[PDB]
Formats: C-alpha cells, sequence, structure tokens
C-alpha cells in the first residue's frame, strides 16, 4: 500500500465478515486455532476467559454453532447465555438499538446468528463490544475459519491449494469459503448453475484480494473444467431443485478430480442423497467430522484475539 | 465364574441400565453417593469437574433430572449444556448418528432423557464418550441409584432388606429398581395387575442375578401377601386405571405390612390422590425428599467414576 | 461402515496393539504426542497425573521402556512403581488372575512387558483398569507409536510414504509397523527371508485396513525391488542368522534407494555389525536418537489419552 | 485404671504390634482408614505427605505390602524407597544399628518386612522415626488392621462379632487377628491342630484384653463347635500338612455356620485347593479382594495418625 499494513492485534474487534480481516489477521487466528485445538487434544486445561460473559442470539437456532460458542467459552471459564428465538424477538418489543445499548452494559461479547448482517453491524455499533456473527443469510465467517484450518491440516499448505464449491455458490457458506480462500492465496473455483453464479460485488472485491494473494477466483457451470485437480471438492445443502441436481457430489464427481488426495468438505448439516451422496460423505475421502471439530477450535481463537 | 470379576473402575463407561454393572460396581457407586453427599452438607467445595462439558439432550423434559444433573456438573466446577425438544428433533435435520459424531468431537460427556433405548446405545457407540440414560421408555437408572442410595440411608443396609413396588409393575422406574434390588441382595416384590406383571427378559435376568446375591425377585396381583413385612413401599404415577386402582397406596395399604419402620417411596412426580394418597406421602413414613436430594448425589458418583 | 465411526476418546481404554485402534484415535494419540514434545523442550511444566500411581510389571527387562513410561509418568506428578522379574513371577505364587484383581484395587493404570500376549489381556480383563503393552513377543505398540511420530517430523506427512522393514519382518516390532503404516495409509514393504514372512493372519488384516486408508502392505525377498524410493529403511535385531545375513542394512543397501532423503531407523538395542553397519546407524541417515526420544513422548500421549 | 486411659493421638509413634495400641487408638485408626477409603473413591485428591519419604525395607518381598505403602504414600505426595533384599542384607556389611542412625538422619519413617520382631524394635529404637511392621514372623498388624476394617464394613460394627481362623492358629497373621480382636470386643475362635495352638503368652494376654472389652477368645480342635454361628470364617497358608489338611475351609464347612451371611476372609496369597477350596473363594461369600484394597487404606491411616 505504499506501506503495507501488516499488524495482526484484533483486541476489541468484531467478526462480522472475513472481508474486514488481513491475511496475516487471519494467518494469526489460524494459529491460534491450531494451539488450542493441541491444547485441547493434550487436556492442557486452561481458564482463559474466567469471570466474563457471552450473550448468544439465535434468531435461527443451529446446535453446532451453539456447541462451539457454547464448549469454546466454557472450557475457559467463561459463561454463555442462550437467548432463543422464544427468549428473544429482536424487533419485537424493542428495537433493536435499545437490547445493544443494554447488552453493552451487561456481558463481554455478542453471538448473533439470524437474517440480516445489518442487525450484526448495529448489534456492533450500539453495544460497544465485540461481536461475532454466527451466521446471517450474507455470510458464515466462522465455518469459513473451520474450513481452512481442515484444508491446512490435510495439506500442511494453503496457497497452492485448489478448491472447488459445488451447487448454490452464491448462499452465506459459499461466500465466506471463496472469501477465506481468496485471503490465503488459494485457487477457488465454484461451481453451479448460472443462476446461482458468485455475489458479483463480493467475486470484484476477491478478484482485488487475489492480485495481492496470488490467489485465483473463478466461476463455471462446467463440471469438467471446474473439478480437473482438485484438492477440496465442497458442498452444501441446496435449500429450483432442478438447476441445481447435476451438481450433486457423487463418486464420478469426486473422481473428476484426477487425484487420489482429494478431499470432501461439508459444512453440516448435509442432506445425504440430495446435494452429496451417502457414498461420498461417509467414505474415506470425507473430513466433514475434523471440519466439525473445527468450528469450536476457531471460535475459541476469535474470542481470544479479540478478548484479550 | 471360576474367576468372578471383581474390579470396580468405571473410566470412561456409559451409564444406559444397571444391567451392565456389577454389584461391586453399584457398591463403589453408592459409596461414592454418600462422600459427595457429605461433602456437599459440610460445605467442602471441589472442582472435579472444571473446564469439562455435558451435553444434556432432552427429548422428554424434567426439572428434576435436568436439575440433578445440572447442578451436579456445574458445584463441581463443569459447564452444562440444556438442549431442550425445541433445541434438537433427534431424528429430524440430522441422523442421529451426524449429531452424535459431532457431539463426540466437542464435549467431555452426553447425558440423555427420552423414548428409545437404541438412542441412548447409539450415542454412546458413535459419540465415543460416557453417555447417560437420564430415562428412557425402558429404564431409569439413576433413579434406582437414588433408591438404593436412600434405603441404605434409612436402614443402615441392604442384603437384608424387602421392597415391594405397587402398580404399573412393569414402567421404567420399577424395572430399574427390580434391577437395583436384585444386584444388592434385597428382597423385592412386584405387586400390579397381571396385564402389569415385570417384563419378563428382565425378570428372569433378576432370577440370575439373585441366585448369586441371595436376593429375591417375585410378582404377586395379592396385596396382603405382597405387604407382609415390607420395609419399603414403593410406587409410581398410574398413565387402565381400572386395572391400577385397587393398588393405591393409602394408610390401610401401609398397615398391612405389620412393621412401623416401613418407609414410603415415590420418583416423582406424584399425583397425589391415584398412585398414593396425600396423607401417606405427606405422613412420617414418606421419606420422598430425601430420595428427590440423593438424584444429585447419586448422578454426581456416577459422573466422577465414569469421567474422572 | 454405512456410517463411519470417528470418533477419538480413548478414556478407560487399554494399549494391547494397534489393531485395536482406528487411524483417527491413532492420529489423535500422534497430535498429543507432538504436543507433549514442544511443551517438554519448552520447560512448560505441567502435573496431569498427581495423585495417581502406575505398576509396571517386566517379565523381561528393558531400560528404554522403562525410562520412557517413567519419565513419562513422574514429569507430570504421578508415581510409577517397578515390579521387576525378582519382584514378581506372574505365574508362580498366584494366579494372573488373583494379581490382576488386586492391582485394580490399588493402582490407576498397568504397564506390562513379558512373553504372552493373552497375559496382558488377562491383567485388563481383571484389574478393570487401563492396561499398556510394552511389549509381548507379539506386538510393540507403544514403538510403532514412536516410529510413526518419527517419520512424520521427517517428511511432513505419513500417508504417501515408504516404509521398508528389513530382516526378521514377523518379530513384533516388525509387525506392530506394518500396522501402523497400513492405519496411516503408508506403503509398507517387508524385506526378509520368506522364512521369517510376516504373520498371515495380521498381513491380511492389513490388507483390509488399507482398503479403506490407501495405503499398501506388500513381502519380497528381493533387496532391488523392495527398496527403490523407500523414504524409511528400518531394521531390527536378528535373534537362522544365515538366512538374515543378506539382509543386513548398510550403505550398499541405504544407496538402493535412489533417494538422499531416505532415513534409517532401528528400535533400539542394535547388534552393530550384524543387522546394521557402525557406519549407517551412526552417520548423517540415522534418526533412531529422535525415535529413541520419542518412545517418552508417545507414552506420554497414550496415558495422557486412556487416564484423563 | 482408675483413670482409665482414653488418648488417641498417635504422632510420632511405631506399628509394631497391635498389642502396643488402645481399643480406642485402633478406633481411631479405623475411623481414618474408613475416611480415606471415601476421599480415594470419590476422587478427592490431597497431598498429605508431600516432601517426605519413606525408607521401606524388605528381608522378605511382598507385592501386596509393597503396593500398599507404596501407593498409600505416593498418593499423598511422599516417596517412598523401596530396599530390596538384594540392596539390603541387614546382618551382612553392617550392624542394624548403624544402619538404623543413618536412616534415621535421612527419611521420615521406616517399614520393616522381615524374620525377626527385634529388626523391628531395634530399628524403631536406634533411628528414632516411626517404624512400621510390614510382617514378621511374630506379627501381621498392618493385615489385621485391614481385616477388622473388612468385616466391619459387612456388619457395620464389631463389638458383636464371631470370627472363626482355621488352620495354624500360632502365625503371624493368626495372632494379629486375634489381638485385633481381642481389642474391638469381638469373640474369636481359633480352630486347628493342638500342635498349632495359639501362642500362649499372647492368648493370655488377651484373656486380660477382653475382660475389659467384653469379647471372647477361645481355641478347640473341634470344627463343629468352632464355627456353629460365626460371622467370619477365616484362613491362610499352611506352610505337617497332615495336621492341618482337616481345617481346609470347604463348601462343607462355611454351611457349619448355620448362618447364610457369614463371610470368608484370607489374608491373601492362597494355595487354593489346600486351606480353602476354589469354589469358597471364588464364591459369593468371599470378600477377599474388599480385604486386600483395605490393606492400602489401613496403611495410609497408620501414616497420617503417625506422621501429622
Amino acid at each position: 500500500h505504499h506501506h503495507h499494513h501488516m499488524s495482526v492485534n484484533l483486541k476489541g474487534r468484531s467478526l462480522l465478515t472475513l472481508l474486514d480481516f488481513s491475511p496475516e489477521e487471519i494467518r494469526y487466528l489460524l494459529d491460534i486455532s491450531k494451539q488450542v485445538k493441541m491444547e485441547n487434544r493434550s487436556k492442557l486445561r486452561t481458564e482463559r476467559f474466567k469471570g466474563m460473559t457471552l450473550a448468544m442470539i439465535f434468531e435461527k437456532r443451529s446446535t453446532r454453532t451453539r456447541l462451539a460458542f457454547e464448549t469454546a467459552f466454557a472450557e475457559e471459564g467463561g459463561h454463555p447465555i442462550f437467548l432463543s428465538p422464544n427468549d428473544i424477538h429482536l424487533g419485537a418489543k424493542e428495537s433493536l438499538e435499545d437490547t445493544a445499548r443494554v447488552l453493552g452494559r451487561m456481558v463481554d461479547a455478542i453471538m448473533f446468528r439470524g437474517y440480516k448482517q445489518e442487525t450484526v453491524e448495529k448489534l456492533a455499533e450500539y453495544s460497544g463490544v465485540p461481536v461475532y456473527n454466527g451466521l446471517t443469510d450474507e455470510f458464515h465467517p466462522t465455518q469459513a475459519l473451520a474450513d481452512l484450518m481442515t484444508i491446512e491440516e490435510n495439506f500442511g499448505r494453503l496457497k497452492g491449494v485448489k478448491v472447488v464449491f459445488m451447487g448454490d455458490t452464491r448462499n452465506n457458506v459459499a461466500t465466506s469459503l471463496m472469501i477465506a480462500c481468496a485471503k490465503m492465496g488459494m485457487n477457488f473455483v465454484a461451481c453451479g448453475p448460472e443462476e446461482l453464479k458468485p455475489r458479483s460485488d463480493v467475486f470484484k472485491r476477491c478478484q482485488e484480494i487475489v492480485k495481492e494473494t496470488d490467489g485465483s477466483v473463478s466461476f463455471t457451470s462446467n463440471l469438467e473444467e471446474a473439478l480437473a485437480g482438485a484438492d477440496v471438492v465442497y458442498t452444501d445443502v441446496w435449500a429450483r431443485m432442478a438447476l441445481l441436481k447435476p451438481y450433486q457430489v457423487n463418486e464420478r464427481v469426486m473422481e473428476m478430480t484426477g487425484k487420489s488426495e482429494t478431499i470432501f468438505m461439508h459444512c453440516l448439516p448435509a442432506v445425504k442423497g440430495q446435494e452429496v451422496t451417502y457414498e461420498v460423505i461417509e467414505g474415506k475421502q470425507s473430513r466433514v467430522w475434523d471440519e466439525a471439530e473445527n468450528r469450536k477450535h476457531t471460535i475459541k481463537a476469535v474470542m481470544i484475539a479479540t478478548l484479550l
């Protein structure tokens, strides 16, 4: 940038999207994730969040995201507070701004999962504490960090690696994955129907990302050219079905890589038989379970980086 | 057994039913329960589960079982996570196996309360961490341990003691009680209508238990012969009513013992006026409140034995 | 497996052979090993086994296995108890079952090194605590884990890697190495005289392992075809000598790799001049000393995984 | 005693024989034993002996006595030092007095197992630290405390209880058992051949004990009159065989009690088929395994009482 910005410190920051993070900040997050995974497996117990509190607002319920936040925080002595759709209707009894100002005076950090990205922004703005996007219909940044972690565990590197996302290429998970890949110098291909091609404003921002990172970002509706030499095949649920049906990840599709080392990934939950076959997700190339475990380690890292 | 098996260590084990436990293992559990009750009453505070997490899946809600697990775990510094029927529909969005594999990578232990015994088995199988049956429509092992603890507190022994269960003699609570009694060398009588006689496969397994333990297990529809010399009269809720109506525990029934030292027990909740009268459950032979307190101490013991 | 089993938790488990462990469980063990090596080198001291006790029964004495168990346990505050052949003759004054039942009531864990695999099984069965095979004349699982750790340290991966074992290809160390390789997707070749070819029941079980892991397992009496492209050449002591003499690892043999990056490994002790020359084991391709250090880190990991 | 002595404090005392202890001191020891058993089973970890050292001199090796001392001391943070017959020949290179004076300047406590009672006395005299008799050919006081503990666990009392020792009624274990029983107000009968009747000086001292304790001590060669109403049948190894053969504990003998509640006890090891049949020791009246576990809890109690 004439003087390139290279700081890694994230104390006080929110995680609304990976677009707000430098490659150096994401690498730092991935170092922490890897280190916290090792401490967890080795049963080195720590109390990094002792005395702290996290309000978790779920406009849409998710057991995986809840479990990841809740175990990450509480293993370190923090107290997580589960606010369900029955507890909290954010537009309903009170303005979002009223609720955010109160939360800001009561807790150390807020996690939000729901619909509007605007909701998470105003939480951050009006609470004045770190806010974590645990999924909006625009972005799922914590999933992308876990996916990166998983891929790096498998190939020992990220900068080379070719990742193909199959199907609904504009959904929250596909979007965050594209960004994460671009930031880490990866070769990302979006493969699905033209009706569901990547968001174009995000795609163009990723084309600027990769000019500095030597990654690539691409789209095609053609399976054959997308998949050749893929190190990772990734997919997510479909919910027309008729446009998406051809982009099912099955054995045939995996073989189109030309590489036996290819892995299969899926944020979960999956509708087995639809976007991926039983045989693939339950078989030897699947890394969905490590990927799931890595949700927790990445979330813990985000909280460590931003609260301490 | 030619060489009799006598080990007591339970580290890593699940509690799906007391059928999976030796008398020596159950005695060890009851020693821990008694010791943890004394530490709790004396306000000797410990942190045995510091840093650990327990996922509690309630397919059917219960405040007593929830309170017992949740206080037991958290008094020792563990973090319990309440997953309600609104949080989690186990067949619904995901296979049980998908959910169990994820849980296995995130928490130290799982508690389940629900319908199918098969559900708890597959949790254990696919998670690979200790799973605790907090009631299925087959067994309620934690209730039986609390009942044993209570009876021993009252008579200072178990091996002699005559226990009569009145009414629905094949329900989850009656079944687990019969097993617990058989294991501890007790004289258990099941008393209710023939339509609701003990499960026969469990009854026969208890007849083998008692050959080694010098206990007895029996059934009769005749009140008079069941009750003579009972040290414990036990009952549970009824939900035909018409077959069960005669087996109400009232003052008349308690007097059929011929012993003033007889106690009354009831896993709770009770429908007072139906299976037991107000006068009995609220009167001087009732031990239902100690029995309730002992839910917590027994659950803590199971968790101590299996996690540490 | 229709639903693939993927849990990593090992609490309460014994280590009798790596045949009892999934690739995912072994990967988890190797993560812990690597992490405990780093804590040890960095002088981050922990007390993971404070208050615990380990009985070590040596039917055959070994200073390396003793040192590894004893330092691993005691660095973490555990107390190891050395029972020598002079202390303990397991068939002699008492049945093995009598001794195991007593041990089970006194210690947290048992290590056994001796002759019969059956001995270690009955220890596990009758004590009811975790038992660790520190070598039987069938398997040496702790050595294999240390070998894996060493190989991964050297090549940064395991799934590709070609390992050749030279000589007595059916001994305890060769057998456990073959299994470990098969589990981790490695290309293992057994090279020695046909009289000493791999155990056939274990070989066939490894052929099933590798169908899921994309490894390979093989035998040949021909040196030239075994060694081409080996990343690891491994050997062990010979105690006819006359069948084994040709399979000495010397400079000529190492050069048959065609790769300068090839390493040499040997569980120790070695009879230098016999199965390996001085020049090789003392020279620049030898990794025997790191491999020896890794005995301790792998043993600590097994104990962490199974006791905590 | 005109003023009856009733103190319980044992700080600094040795355990050479239970003859040196009042009933009140033994009751205090049994309270501690019971309490330390509960802390151990509940995994309440303490460090009562942190920084302390215990020299264990085994003139005769015993794995049970070694394990009990060594686990008891080290669970509490003490360091036990195993001196075997190969380490130490007490008459041989040095007078016993030279060795005792040195030990006295180096360790906190000495355990001795061997031949002469005089040896343990001079250890105590010349070291000036607490000395524990872990068996001499005169007394085995730690075994007797464990036996008492076991009996009390089974009957909830000691003062009533009828204990029959069968066979070699003058050996170390029989002698210490008689004393323990006399002290605790128990009804002890020695049953074996007249050639092996109780030591007469110890028998007479026990007749004085029981005048204050309301116990009884007796001998007969007649099985039938010994056994009627026995709550405990106890035996030990025989090494003429021909005098002892009739006093084998078998099923016939156990039935001569006339009580189903009778338990079987044996300090171990046993020669099954000789002094006791397989069927009895492996069957439902055997309490040998609890008795073995109680060695550790009683030893810990002796060390707590005398060192702290």
